[PDB]
């Protein structure tokens, strides 16, 4: 699901910056090591030259030229590694900007993704509320209200239905009651 | 990111889809509410 994928991408970026930090360590490891190589190399060159200079005055001259050839050969090795060092330096600062560029990408992606989720989630909630409010009981509460209202109308009709019968047959009898009623009215006239 | 963004757009559309129906039928009723609303405005004129 997209929720799950989206945070997974955030998690991936956290792995990525760690991988790049250790990669930085790898390149820097070679800068350090290649400093160490040049530092050794420059000593070695001097050292055997020193042996050779004394060997000029002392015993075998010829042997000193051998030591110098070894020295010179190694000097060439040092110069070759100085070539490699240039490639290292250049690659290193390229990698430094590449990390910073990724860090910007990650930073923006994370802030964007977070407000993306929040504003989307807020919007749907508002919509859910407007839907449930908008439903207005029109297919439930009002229908139930109507059902029981129909029962009210039924009973109402049934109640006046008792009245419907009650009116049509007792008139015969009621008239006799009214005659008796008139008699007490005559008694009132008498008391006057 | 795009997959879940598509779901956002879908829900967004669905949310305004509730609004799509809500607008087209209650106008009948709303007009009656507004008439009542005008009455209290007349009461304000009275207190003045």
């Amino acid at each position: 699901d997209p929720e799950k994928v989206l945070e997974q991408a955030v998690i991936d970026m956290q792995e990525d910056l760690v991988q790049l930090r250790q990669a930085v360590a790898r390149t820097i490891a070679e800068e350090k090591r290649t400093e160490q190589r040049l530092n050794q190399d420059t000593q070695e060159a001097k050292k055997w030259e020193d042996r050779a200079k004394l060997a000029l005055t002392n015993g075998e001259e010829n042997l000193a030229r051998e030591a110098l050839a070894r020295k010179k050969s190694l000097t060439d090795t040092a110069a070759a590694y100085q070539t490699q060092l240039a490639q290292q330096r250049t690659m290193s600062e390229n990698l430094r900007r590449n990390l910073a560029a990724l860090e910007a990408k990650i930073s923006e992606a994370k802030t964007k993704k977070n407000m993306l989720q929040a504003r989307a989630k807020a919007a749907k909630a508002n919509a859910e509320l407007q839907q449930t409010l908008g439903g207005l009981g029109t297919s439930s509460a009002t229908s139930a209200f109507e059902r029981m209202e129909n029962k009210v109308l039924d009973m109402e009709a049934t109640s006046q239905a008792a009245g419907e019968l009650a009116g049509f047959g007792i008139e015969n009898q009621f008239a006799q009651l009214e005659a008796s009623s008139g008699v007490e009215d005559e008694l009132a006239a008498l008391k006057a």
